[PDB]
């Protein structure tokens, strides 16, 4: 069933948006302000964040 996300599992998630050329402290940003959602962070990473 849906689960939320394991710690292991954002861990893969923060390092795989990260190879795209951003650094930790953006990319945890992003996260955060998406709710782990990675379609989103990647959003706010390449267009900015709401506001």
């Amino acid at each position: 069933g849906s689960t939320l996300v394991t710690g292991s599992e954002y861990e893969t998630m923060l390092t795989e948006i990260m190879s795209m050329g951003y650094t930790r402290e953006r990319v945890v940003a992003a996260l955060r302000a998406s709710g782990n959602n990675p379609h989103r962070a990647v959003e706010y990473l390449l267009t900015g964040i709401p506001g």
